[PDB]
């Protein structure tokens, strides 16, 4: 039984190799999650095929239809057997899918174009626009936040016109870059610090993280793979591999 | 004598009199503390959901 | 009772500390700064982490 892996093209987790044209299957990709998939598949003894989530999303539940989209949806509806991606362990998702223990720690952060020093600063002005990724956990964090500043930020974002939300991380990053400092982007510390170390070296993470969460390998509820992958994650973290892959893709490749 | 301990306890002691200790360098690894139950316990599922709900609401950060 | 976190005794194969109290059924749940590790997860269940940490160094100023 070849395992169908659902993932997402998100740097530096999954990216197409420079020479993808002459490559086939799992060989066309590279990144933190590509090495991670190879590793857990090695420890769990299974063959697999990497597939990019059809709709390009992480996963959220439509309030009207109640249908899950993204990688979560592909797992929920049996289109994929496991999601190996920077997928955030959350309460709503944990209700419909299984997550292994975190393979990476992180928190929501702010990305500015090289006057804002923190979340509080964004919530006190209207000159600089700010938003998050659509269909992800960061947008949900602000939707379900009672903390005064975060509640206040969501009220501004929710009603924002034009929309401050973006389809992909790449879109948020590009928007910050071309906005002459008039747009700040709220995204996970992991992705923020990666971009911070990439040309044109014109962005920067400001302030501390807004929370402490983690990414987990996800499988459909009651999956035979669940148990084995969870233990594999723990083994890899303890062997020092996760730290090794983290430095490999984030800083040995840093160009700033 | 230097002591190797988890960052959480180190940061706690760093804020206690006689204020003579300090945490140095980066963390050697990354891991987490979890609420534990016996294998196949009835409580497992609900306590995991509670931990996630409480972290998302800001309680865990508030408590630290 | 033994004031420990939890380790398996290589000679005796017995689990001590909080882990042992859970393994042998003396307690129903352990709510402590108990690290999620592979050897422990093989014998007990852990929720997702309630606190993130890492080993560090404590020196006298
Ligand atoms: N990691 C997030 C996507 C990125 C974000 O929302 O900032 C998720 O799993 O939904």
């Amino acid at each position: 039984k070849t395992v169908v892996v659902t993932t997402i093209l998100e740097s530096p987790y999954v990216m197409m190799k420079k020479n993808h044209e002459m490559l086939e299957g799992n060989e066309r990709y590279e990144g933190y999650c590509v090495d991670l998939a190879a590793e857990i598949a090695k420890h769990c003894g299974f063959k697999y095929k990497l597939t990019i989530v059809g709709d390009g999303k992480y996963g959220a539940r439509d309030a009207d239809t109640k249908i899950w989209n993204g990688m979560v949806g592909e797992l929920v509806y049996g289109k994929a057997d496991i999601a190996i991606a920077p997928l955030t362990i959350t309460l709503v998702r944990e209700e419909v899918i299984d997550f292994s223990k975190p393979f990476m720690s992180l928190g929501i952060s702010i990305m500015i174009k090289k006057p804002i020093e923190s979340a509080e600063d964004l919530s006190k002005q209207t000159e600089i626009a700010y938003g998050t990724l659509d269909s992800g956990s960061t947008k949900e964090f602000f939707r379900r936040s009672k903390i005064a500043v975060f509640d206040k930020m969501w009220t501004y974002m929710r009603s924002a016109e034009p929309s401050v939300f973006v389809r992909t991380t790449a879109e948020g990053v590009a928007r910050v870059r071309k906005s002459k400092g008039k747009y700040a982007y709220l995204l996970e510390s992991t992705m923020n610090e990666y971009i911070e170390q990439r040309k044109p070296c014109d962005t920067m993470k400001v302030g501390g993280n807004l929370d402490s969460k983690g990414y987990g390998i996800a499988t459909p509820k009651g999956s035979s793979l669940g148990n084995p992958v969870n233990l594999a994650v723990l083994k890899l973290n303890e062997q020092g591999l996760l730290d090794k892959l983290k430095n490999k893709w984030w800083y040995d490749k840093g160009e700033c």
